[PDB]
């Protein structure tokens, strides 16, 4: 910790499915210009957000690790691909916006790769 | 050829990292309307969209495959995550705003599945 740069910071921002907006909002808890200062270098990468981003990537990790452990026990998963925010949380009441991009994140992964099915 | 549904449309767009207006522009040949109108369901996918798709996708996975190789030679790669598309298309003057896309989302997969650094 204490070591995250800009770039590392908008990598897993945009692998996560992220907008500026929506990651300034629910984890920075700052205006859109201020993360977008974080990701251009023009401020340091403070380190309350790079663990917030470590712990967020972690949850996409354990999402994974649960659709490889169908895997290997012979199913091809039918993921839902939640293209409607409404949809994802009626089905997920407990989440909000950034676990809807989480979810797509991770259904778009398995699709493209061959692996399952989008239902 | 035919068969693609506009959440698979929408799953290969956002894995690659490509914004409607992008993917309009460039793949599409169409306004951002009309390829929204294409992720929305009441339509079928365009063959030649589809089949662009598919092989961006295999362009993404032939990527993956010579940092793979960089792998097996003993190297630690250090890719470049361009945040900055100007940087991308210098280091790249035969590639377009896909082709940058195409590069965040390798490197910022290979950089959070801890294979390689990012510069």
């Amino acid at each position: 910790l204490g070591s995250m740069t800009n770039k590392e910071l908008q990598a897993i921002r945009k692998l996560l499915m992220l907008d500026v907006s929506e990651a300034a909002e629910h984890i920075g808890r700052v205006s859109a210009r201020s993360w977008q200062y974080w990701e251009s270098g023009r401020s340091a990468v403070p380190d309350d957000v790079e663990q917030e981003m470590l712990d967020l990537a972690s949850v996409r990790i354990e999402m994974m690790s649960a659709i490889d452990k169908r895997l290997a026990d012979g199913e091809r998963p039918k993921l839902r691909f939640y293209n409607k925010l409404d949809e994802y949380l009626a089905d997920n009441p407990d989440h909000n916006v950034i676990g809807w991009r989480l979810s797509q994140s991770v259904a778009a992964l398995y699709y493209t790769e061959g692996h399952a099915d989008l239902i």
